[PDB]
């Protein structure tokens, strides 16, 4: 079993991912670390604790992270995407399970130091906790096995505005710290995940399936689906976070390109992710020079990824 | 005959374009306006005057433009792409023809005001003179028939650094003024022009042809081709400026997408061009909201464009 920490802002697609992850036999979830984005950090913690209970694992530690980005200020949340409670307005009763005392940043540092080169991190929201752990401990990047990030828009439009994807826009400084940390990083941009969908028919197939969490997953996805229709004009949902989980277990369902990634932190392009492919010899040095390259998902085998996601969601 | 002003920084591909333009029948070149970029403004004026003489038209007015970008400061020139003299180190004797007294900005306003909705502008370098014209006369944008711009990198890597294309990076503030002016604008990015090449074999075919300027064009192209081999790893040249001239006469050899274009003026992404395609309904307003969209070249019919360029370059 491969040790995994999920850094997340649940979140409708985050919740689908977490529930899938608990059903994956090759994976050992050693903890959930929470962040803002789809909902405030407190709302993310509440949902993560509820997901642990729903999965029959209330013993799995939940470590609350940062309430704001590194630059500060109360963050704007995607409630128009994920609902007021972050899970499509189900307004569920409060969990009995409680979060651990330590912060998400401290939990990440402790578990990575406890098991060097063994713990993988799946980043599903803004990268604040991951950046805090990199800054607080300089050996973190050498001790973490792999960091799989759902974030960015590589040579494609963003989803917050034309320039930026939501997770990166949520904390641009944190994303730039993570992408230049020298750790073994895999980034999956929305240029990849918007190709991997569940249509209205696929969602109905989920409702009618014998899946353990089928009824709950369908109720959540109703609000998520309606946003895609109003904004993207698509009758269904984009599987952003489940696709990044698929890259953890089955990287062979994708192709990757190596290259230095930088994040714009100011101006009209705040949150924009840009990769230097290294196929052109520049005349002079630039902000992409001297850093260690990372892996950027380039193509996706959509039927294989959809088959893997559907089998986990529809498992009894 | 359609009236045309060429705003240019000659420049090797600029020189190919200017010489093609003088041979093109459905066009009347009413003037050349010069700018920095490939070489300093004074060097661009010298080359433009030499091109008018070589074409047998020393009477065609040459109006010298801005020596530095809108924000000020001595500009960095692409002498590693176009040579010390701006024309591949041919070190030709000085022209006998002299430039006009008025600035490029004043010439642009005067000729567009003289013939409202008749004069087209082909922009081959940084957009400083065009922006100065828009700022000095706020009706300029509405009076120019069309502005065809060679510039930007749309959902592709830049050629200065991963973020920016050279002409836009030369004056980001000027490009942003032009793209938001409300004028009838057609932008041709390097995402289009890098698909339209002359290989080493094609250049040899040009040398062996009966073309009026074949010998001169080939000598000048030697330094230009060499940069492509050292930097891009391509044995030949990218026809950037001749392709934008092809978009003036034959826009039917391309497909275009309508959308608001903004330019980043600060940070690591200074000079980055980004278009909002308008295919997604945004939840809130952004820097792309409220402006008039422009036409962005999306695809190119490479054989048709190559055929048109080759027939002009190889005409006796
Ligand atoms: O349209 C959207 N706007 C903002 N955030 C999201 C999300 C969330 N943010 C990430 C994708 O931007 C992903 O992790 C998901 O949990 C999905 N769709 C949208
Ligand atoms: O590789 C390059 N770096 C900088 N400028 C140029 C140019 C010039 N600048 C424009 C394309 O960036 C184009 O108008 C041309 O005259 C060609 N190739 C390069
Ligand atoms: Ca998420
Ligand atoms: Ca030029």
């Amino acid at each position: 079993r491969d040790k995994l920490i999920i850094d997340t802002d649940p979140g409708i697609d985050d919740s689908m991912t977490i529930l899938m992850a608990f059903r994956a036999p090759s994976v050992e979830i050693i903890g959930l670390t929470t962040i803002f984005g789809n909902v405030d950090t407190k709302g993310a913690t509440r949902n993560a604790l509820l997901l642990c209970e729903r999965a029959g694992c209330p013993e799995v530690p939940v470590a609350e992270g940062s309430h704001e980005p590194l630059k500060g200020g109360k963050p704007r949340v995607a409630d128009f995407v994920h609902g007021s409670d972050g899970i499509g307005n189900l307004f569920l009763p409060a969990p009995s399970a409680k979060k651990v005392e330590e912060s998400a940043a401290d939990f990440l540092i402790n578990k990575v130091s406890e098991f060097p080169g063994e713990v993988s991190v799946l980043a599903l929201g803004p990268l604040t906790n991951v950046a805090l752990a990199i800054k607080r401990d300089p050996s973190f990047a050498s001790k973490v096995k792999k960091i799989v990030v759902l974030g960015g828009a590589f040579f494609a439009a963003g989803n917050v505005n034309p320039a930026a994807e939501a997770n990166i826009h949520g904390d641009p400084e944190a994303a730039d710290i993570v992408f230049t940390s020298g750790a073994d990083i895999v980034v999956v941009g929305i240029n990849i995940t918007t190709q991997v969908c569940l249509t209205d028919e696929d969602l109905l197939e989920l409702r009618n399936s014998k899946g353990k969490h089928a009824a709950f997953l369908y109720e959540m996805c109703k609000f998520y689906r309606d946003w895609h229709a109003k904004s993207d004009g698509f009758h269904g949902i984009f599987l952003h976070d489940p696709v990044s989980f698929t890259a953890v277990l089955h990287p062979e369902y994708f192709t990757f390109k190596k290259g230095v990634v930088r994040v714009e932190t100011q101006g009209i392009c705040t949150g924009h992710t840009l990769m230097d492919q290294g196929l052109k010899k520049w005349n002079s040095e630039n902000p992409w020079s001297g850093y260690k390259p990372i892996s950027v998902a380039w193509t996706v085998d959509v039927p294989k990824v959809i088959s893997f996601i559907k089998k986990l969601l529809m498992a009894p």
